[PDB]
């Protein structure tokens, strides 16, 4: 069933992105909607694999060849890591924050995806949708957002 792949996804984004929070992992990933990002997915490294927490967090491990970059998802696979995402150049966004929260701002200014930042710097989660930044979210708020928005 589709709506199990997405319970599924949202579940592997929340454990791999609280267990990269509580590290200070960085962490970039891009969930694919309506949009196609297919050229974006092919600045990266090819998964095309099944999505779970583990392999998340195994991709964004520092100092290896899959973590410079965002991961990209589409339909129910891992499509891609070290992918390229425009960069935003608004000039609201905090200089506090990092390229990360540029890249996933910069693609959610052209896309409908739903992009989440695990920062380096703090450890907060954030997510860009249309242009828009939720900066540090909680567990409560990233649930909710992610069940509202990629679950159909
Ligand atoms: N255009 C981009 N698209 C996606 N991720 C990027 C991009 N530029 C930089 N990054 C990520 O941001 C990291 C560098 O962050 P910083 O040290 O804040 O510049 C890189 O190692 C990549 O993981
Ligand atoms: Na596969």
């Amino acid at each position: 069933r589709i709506e199990r792949e997405q319970h599924h996804l949202i579940e592997s984004i929340e454990k791999s992105t609280q267990y990269m929070a509580k590290r200070r992992i960085g962490a970039l990933i891009s969930v694919a909607r309506d949009t196609g990002m297919d050229d974006y997915i092919e600045t990266g490294i090819p998964l095309n694999a099944k999505i779970s927490s583990q392999l998340l967090i195994n991709i964004f491990i520092p100092n290896t060849p899959l973590h410079d970059g965002a991961v990209i998802i589409k339909g129910n696979e891992i499509a891609s890591a070290a992918s390229y995402l425009p960069l935003s150049d608004s000039p609201f966004l905090s200089k506090e924050l990092g390229t990360r929260h540029r890249a996933a701002l910069g693609i959610s200014e052209v896309t409908d995806s739903i992009t989440i930042v695990v920062s380096e710097e703090t450890g907060g989660i954030s997510l860009t949708k249309g242009g828009e930044l939720f900066r540090d979210v909680s567990e409560e708020e990233l649930h909710k957002i992610l069940l509202k928005e990629l679950v159909t």
